[PDB]
């Protein structure tokens, strides 16, 4: 069974932790990955209702199960704030262009 589900993408509480703790490591040190920089603000235009307050940031989750390292980032995310709380998993899968969507 899957803790989140992403499209076709199946997510265990564990997958999330890992994939938490290197972006906000990242995000700790003032470093980025990617040619899209991430760990990156998450302005969240779709509007949704996180629990946790904001600023968030955005880091990719991958499929694989490994650990964002370069290259095609998929289409999943992981939203996390300055506090390393989790604010939720998000994905552009099913979603119409650029947006996301909320990983059930
Ligand atoms: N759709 C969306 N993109 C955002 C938001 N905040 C920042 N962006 C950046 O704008 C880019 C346009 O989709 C997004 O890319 P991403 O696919 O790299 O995650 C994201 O990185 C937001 O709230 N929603
Ligand atoms: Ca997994």
């Amino acid at each position: 069974a899957c803790d989140y589900t992403c499209g076709s993408n199946c997510y265990s509480s564990s997958d999330v932790s890992t994939a938490q703790a290197a972006g906000y490591k990242l995000h700790e040190d003032g470093e980025t990955v990617g040619s899209n920089s991430y760990p990156h603000k998450y302005n969240n235009y779709e509007g949704f209702d996180f629990s946790v307050s904001s600023p968030y940031y955005e880091w990719p989750i991958l499929s694989s199960g490994d650990v964002y390292s370069g290259g095609s980032p998929g289409a999943d995310r992981v939203v996390f704030n300055e506090n390393n709380q989790l604010a939720g998993v998000i994905t552009h899968t099913g979603a119409s262009g650029n947006n996301f969507v909320e990983c059930t």
